[PDB]
């Protein structure tokens, strides 16, 4: 579990969005396992603006911070997960590290803020969907 707080928006894997997240649905993608939803109080996250390919992500599986290099964000043939079939998802980026189901949700950042949440694992991988192509999270 885990979600960015950034501004008056919620944004959290779309897998595990609650019915809350759905009836105050601001924009959501299956391809990316992404959605975002409306917040009462503003958060306390900043979004990188970048092209970043260092930095740290929480594993909750671990209760640990790991320093991790990671690709751009491509279209990966994802294998069969307890969440989702084997299937195609966009935006994401891997590197090697641990990662459960539960551990949806940590916040991969770097020194521009946040670059993502943990959305897939397995064979080694730690697979993150991306949030720093989301300009409009910034504003409004
Ligand atoms: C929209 N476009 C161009 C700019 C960045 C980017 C990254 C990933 C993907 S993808 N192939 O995962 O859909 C598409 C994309
Ligand atoms: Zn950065």
């Amino acid at each position: 579990s885990g979600a960015i707080y950034v501004g008056n928006y919620r944004v959290v894997n779309r897998h595990l969005a609650t019915h809350n997240d759905w009836a105050n649905l601001v924009w959501e993608d299956s391809s990316r396992d992404l959605l975002v939803s409306s917040t009462t109080a503003q958060g306390c996250d900043t979004i990188a603006r970048c092209d970043c390919q260092t930095g740290v992500y929480y594993c909750s599986s671990r209760r640990k911070h790991y320093p991790v290099s990671f690709s751009k964000p491509s279209l990966i043939f994802v294998e069969a997960s307890e969440y989702y079939p084997a299937r195609y998802q966009s935006h994401l980026m891997l590197a090697v590290g641990h990662s459960e189901p539960g551990d949806c949700g940590g916040i991969l950042r770097c020194q521009h803020g946040v670059v993502g949440i943990v959305s897939t694992g397995g064979n080694g991988l730690v697979g993150f969907a991306d949030v720093r192509d989301l300009l409009w999270l910034d504003e409004e």
